[PDB]
């Protein structure tokens, strides 16, 4: 009776749905299309069933993550049905997603009832990612009824956690502040997603005051843990920094306010400033960990800034981005070159990581502004990461640490999707062919692993290998997509299948147990 190795089963069942989902769309198969959903509802039945059994237990943890899954599904079905005009589709994916809301809304209330704040934070964001689904659906079916409790329901939970904000503040514990923040965030952007269903004005406002309040504390937050010296504190601060002006471009974008979008991008700017400060003491003192989240604070930064650049071509912005994610490509190939020769492959792998997402940045902006040199250089950093993660993966495939061959395989994964879409930046069928089959190299050792993992009876092994399979699917039905390459998404929607059966088999085992 392993309900947490369950919900695992579950939530990669959902996943492989998605993917289904996508294919489906993709070639107009509508009989593909209705088995992608059954998988999503079978998914979310289960999870509603768990649901049910963590709560008469009181562990509200195991609840939670349920209750994401049902939101997972809702999210899922409703993709489904807006292309046709499946009310009964949306009508079932409405009722998931307010059944999470309702259910997370009572674990925050139980959480708070007991003093345990970190529990509560994340029933509210179960709470705003229900909203979020719950904003597309009554978005597709023009009811403004649910687009107001969809609101409502973000509303709520920013006003909880600008509640526990203030408590943990009062403990002295900012790191559980700044968990509260991103609630804020992330309520904001959907209510900025909801104000975008035309001109709501007083919502946007409301919007844009959360992100405001947000990244104001945040700032602080970061400047002072860096002068106490706490490095691991003002990065996650900077982290959310980044993350409030994401949402303000988003609103200035909408409401035309270049003065906003202006504001959002020295945001940026100044979270990336102190991110590569962080990132020289933490390599000064030796601690690479710490410099490599340094790094991706500087590609997420970067990426915020090429997106408000891109409707107008903002010169600077574009160029401070680019110079941004250089150096973190940089800085990564470097740490990764020194933590394999001081054979810690682990921290290798989370070095290609930031040097595969600098190269999907760069690569954006050199498809922005027809550079071509830097699409190339952006292929060749996408190349050396895909190269060096299949040398991991051998490596720890000969030696028997499969999850660490696993984790290589996910790079390659994540390294074809980056060359796919530089494939699609200069219509290149033969570098889009290339990269479609590092993916279906990952996928075919992943699979093999699977298959080890089982035979040892090593099911958390065996899901973490299926999730790969669905990401390698994902990939080559991005590849495929709007090419008609019929040959690609069977290949696809084969692996994804494969995913979905193996993991209602571990699910049936884990709930056995």
């Amino acid at each position: 009776g392993n309900l947490e190795l369950a919900l695992k089963a579950l939530q990669i069942l959902v996943n492989a749905a998605y993917v289904l989902a996508e294919i489906a769309r993709d070639r107009g198969n509508e009989e593909l299309l209705e088995k992608a959903a059954r998988l999503a509802e079978e998914a979310a039945r289960q999870a509603e069933e768990i649901a049910r059994q963590a709560r008469k237990e009181g562990n509200l943890e195991l609840a939670l993550k349920a209750l994401q899954i049902l939101v997972n599904a809702a999210y899922v079905l409703a993709e489904i049905a807006r292309d046709r005009g499946n009310e009964e589709l949306l009508e079932k994916a409405a009722r998931l997603a307010e059944e999470a809301a309702r259910q997370a809304e009572e674990i925050a209330r139980q959480a708070r009832k007991e003093g345990n704040l970190e529990l509560a934070l994340k029933a509210l964001q179960i709470l705003v990612n229900a909203a979020y689904v719950l904003a597309e659906i009554a978005r597709d079916r023009g009811n403004e009824e649910l687009l107001e409790k969809a609101a409502r329901l973000a509303e709520e939970a920013a006003r909880q956690a600008e509640e526990i904000a203030r408590q943990a503040r009062k403990e002295g514990n900012l790191e559980l502040a700044l968990k509260a923040l991103q609630i804020l965030v992330n309520a904001a952007y959907v209510l900025a997603e909801i104000a975008r269903d035309r001109g709501n004005e007083e919502l946007l406002e409301k919007a844009a005051r959360l992100a405001e309040e947000a990244a104001r504390q945040a700032e602080e937050i970061a400047r002072q843990a860096r002068k106490e010296g706490n490095l691991e504190l003002a990065l996650k601060a900077l982290q959310i920094l980044v993350n409030a002006a994401y949402v303000l471009a988003e609103i200035a974008r909408d409401r035309g306010n270049e003065e906003l979008l202006e504001k959002a991008a020295r945001l940026a700017e100044e979270a990336a400033r102190q991110a590569e400060e962080i990132a020289r003491q933490a390599r000064k003192e030796g601690n690479l960990e710490l410099a490599l989240k340094a790094l991706q604070i500087l590609v997420n930064a970067a990426y915020v800034l090429a997106e408000i650049a891109r409707d107008r071509g903002n010169e600077e912005l574009l160029e401070k981005a680019a110079r941004l994610a250089e150096e973190a490509a940089r800085q990564a190939e470097e740490i990764a070159r020194q933590a394999r020769k001081e054979g810690n492959l682990e921290l290798a792998l989370k070095a290609l990581q930031i040097l595969v997402n600098a190269a999907y940045v760069l690569a954006e902006i050199a498809r922005d502004r027809g550079n071509e040199e830097l699409l190339e250089k952006a292929a060749r950093l996408a190349e050396e990461a895909a190269r060096q993660a299949e040398e991991i993966a051998r490596q720890a495939r000969k030696e028997g640490n499969l999850e660490l061959a696993l984790k290589a395989l996910q790079i390659l994964v994540n390294a074809a999707y980056v060359l796919a879409e530089i494939a699609r930046d200069r219509g290149n069928e033969e570098l889009l062919e290339k990269a479609a089959r590092l993916a279906e190299e990952a996928a075919r050792q992943a699979e093999e692993i699977a298959r080890q993992a089982r035979k040892e009876g090593n099911l958390e092994l065996a899901l973490k290998a299926l999730q790969i399979l669905v990401n390698a699917a994902y990939v080559l039905a991005e590849i495929a997509r709007d090419r008609g390459n019929e040959e690609l998404l069977e290949k696809a929607a084969r692996l994804a299948e494969e995913a979905a059966r193996q993991a209602e088999e571990i699910a049936r085992q884990a709930r056995k147990e």
